[PDB]
């Protein structure tokens, strides 16, 4: 009952412009076996054919739609609830090329273990093509993908978090490159076989070829593993491609921020998970005549200009964000995002009147029924209703504070890189570069506490080639352009705590005093200190008008405190140790400079 490719039904029908597409899904089909294959279009009227049929087979809930309207919610195999680190691999053809903060295997190898497991693995199961466009429709040669999966639930995600469908594979046309994405939960099914809701394998792989730009998953439907845009296409493959091709592809939030004189100011910021980000992007300042507007919280891919501006694109369609911690209070703009609906919410709880929680929002219901399909009490129930890393996914477009610019494929022209991590102490509120290289060392020697784990630019996890060929290529890219036009580099810390276990500073929405100082000192209208690190303003630089805080707290938060900084000096070179003989010059040369300026 093997069959061949042009008898699998919808193999006979499919688009045939471009052949490289249809020779790779009739390989990939012979291969997987499906019982059909389908190219989705990315129309509404597909949308919810799918959600239908991921409704009936138990995969989705839909939820009340005088709440969230046209929005569903996804409870995952338990085994199968988030990205997985140690199954991630990197396979360029040399190890070096993979490097310390990656995970490598002989791609020859690679391809013999997974092309095995591929066998088969799709019977009994609809396989989709899925076209996509990374970043704005708009541009004339924009990154496009195209995602071989059998989950449907897949395939529903990545019309969200993508631009998906007719348009991306038009924009393909007869011989346009795309990044070859294959994707399969690993559960073939026999004829007549009862599914689950949520399929899965306890072998899993997400594995990445930087050469051929190829990325294949399998085992998992959850997430980064699966919605292969999100972090596999946006960073991993694309930090490889911006590498050869003169750019970057970062771990970052691009935020708009307006001044009290209506001048627009934009902003790329990179901090690791759970540092966020997500409440920066969505900023709502707390002064007076400032306004913000948000392009995106994950994912920005910088090019420059005519100019010689380093400009920003959100190659991103939607949001794939943290439900716990989200909440009215902290980020009300996000929840208004996820108000308007068309949302797929993935391992929260659901309340009787078929609305959604989490942990950390508000409402205290009464009883919900579990991220498990299990019964929770209030104040009785010791485990977490929703999962603790579970998800919402839903359309930017939506987001009510969402920059004019946010679909224009020309950019926004970069002011300031923000770097940042969780330190509870040591690193002041904020610190401006000396230059560029300087700016590169800070961004390369990153510290997020989550004992400080080094994690460069928030890329740890996500590097498609040698970290310290990714910092030669950051000195590169500063070295050869106009410096007058490089954005300036900032360090902030949130995360300051005293002794008595305190945050220093206030944050969220105050945050935007810190903003307020970052963009008059791109103006040249404010100072600070010149200290051992960088510039580091005084309280008196500060704009705290209005703010119920202890001007102490404050000059604590930024304070730079030279034993402090001593203790760093050896977590950070035996850091640079770990990158290896990759690690560039230029970067040793800022751990020297800034080894004397301490003294
Ligand atoms: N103390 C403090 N915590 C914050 C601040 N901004 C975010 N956090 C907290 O850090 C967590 C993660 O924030 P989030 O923006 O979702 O992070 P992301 O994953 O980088 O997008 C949430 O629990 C926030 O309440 C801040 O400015 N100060």
């Amino acid at each position: 009952s093997h069959m061949t490719s042009a008898t699998i039904p919808g193999l006979d029908t499919a688009p045939t412009n471009h052949q490289g597409l249809l020779s790779w899904v009739e390989e990939v089909a012979e291969l997987t076996q499906p019982d059909r294959v389908v190219f989705t279009d990315g129309s509404e009227e597909e949308f919810q054919r799918l959600c239908d049929q991921l409704v009936e087979a138990g995969t989705f809930i839909r939820l009340n739609p005088e709440k969230h309207k046209n929005s569903y919610l996804a409870l995952s195999d338990p085994s199968d609830v988030a990205r997985v680190a140690s199954r991630t691999y990197i396979c360029s053809a040399k190890e070096i090329d993979a490097g310390p903060t990656n995970n490598w295997m002989d791609p020859g190898e690679m391809r013999s273990i997974m092309k095995d497991l591929y066998r088969g693995c799709m019977r009994g199961r609809t396989m989709y093509v899925v076209p996509f466009c990374m970043g704005p429709l708009g541009a004339e040669d924009p990154k496009l993908g195209v995602e071989i999966t059998d989950s449907e639930y897949v395939v529903v995600s990545m019309r969200t978090m993508t631009r998906m469908g007719k348009a991306a594979l038009e924009k393909m046309g007869d011989d346009g490159f795309f990044v070859k994405a294959l994707h399969s939960v690993g559960a073939p099914l026999e004829p007549g076989q009862k599914d689950v809701a949520w399929p899965c394998s306890e072998t899993k792989y997400i594995t990445h070829f930087p050469e051929t730009r190829e990325i294949w998953s399998y085992g998992s439907g959850y997430g980064g593993n699966a919605l292969l845009g999100k972090k596999c296409y946006s960073l991993r493959i694309a930090s490889a491609m911006a590498h050869d091709e003169g750019w970057l592809a970062e771990h970052m939030l691009i935020l708009k921020l307006i001044s009290p004189e209506n001048k627009a100011y934009y902003f790329a910021a990179a901090f690791p998970s759970a540092c966020g980000k997500t409440n920066l992007a969505m900023l709502q300042p707390t002064i007076p005549g400032w306004r913000a507007e948000t392009l995106g919280d994950d994912i920005a891919w910088m090019r420059f200009g005519k100019d010689g501006r380093l400009y920003a694109v959100n190659p991103e369609f939607g949001f794939f964000g943290v439900a716990p911690g989200t909440n009215w209070k902290s980020n009300p703009n996000a929840m208004r995002t996820i108000a308007a609906g068309n949302t797929v919410f993935t391992n929260v709880a659901l309340t009787d009147d078929g609305d959604v929680w989490w942990e950390g929002l508000e409402g205290d219901p009464q009883h919900l029924i579990d991220w498990k399909g299990n019964d929770w009490y209030f104040r009785e129930t010791e485990t977490n209703a929703a999962h603790p890393n579970s998800r919402y996914c839903t359309p930017m477009s939506q987001c009510p504070i969402l920059a004019p610019e946010w679909d224009d494929p020309q950019g926004v022209p970069i002011s300031g890189i923000l770097f940042g991590g969780r330190r509870k102490t040591t690193v002041p509120l904020v610190t401006e570069a000396r230059d560029w290289q300087h700016g590169v060392f800070i961004g390369a020697t990153l510290g997020s506490e989550q004992n400080v784990r080094r994690d460069p630019m928030a890329m740890l996890p996500f590097l498609g080639y040698n970290v310290g060929d990714y910092f030669q290529h950051w000195i590169n890219l500063g070295k050869h352009a106009d410096e007058s036009k490089l954005p300036k580099v900032f360090f902030v810390n949130w995360f300051r705590r005293g002794d008595d276990g305190r945050f220093l500073w206030p944050g969220f929405g105050e945050n935007s005093r810190v903003l307020k100082w970052i963009v008059d000192r791109i103006e040249h209208k404010a100072g600070g200190a010149t200290t051992p690190i960088g510039t580091v303003p005084a309280v008196e630089d500060l704009d705290l008008d209005g703010l119920d805080v202890d001007a102490a707290d404050v000059a604590a938060a930024l304070a730079v405190d030279a034993d402090e900084w001593r203790q760093e000096l050896p977590l950070i070179e035996e850091w640079l140790q770990f990158v290896g003989e990759k690690l560039p010059t230029g970067v040793k040369d800022e751990f020297d400079a800034l080894k004397e300026r301490l003294g």
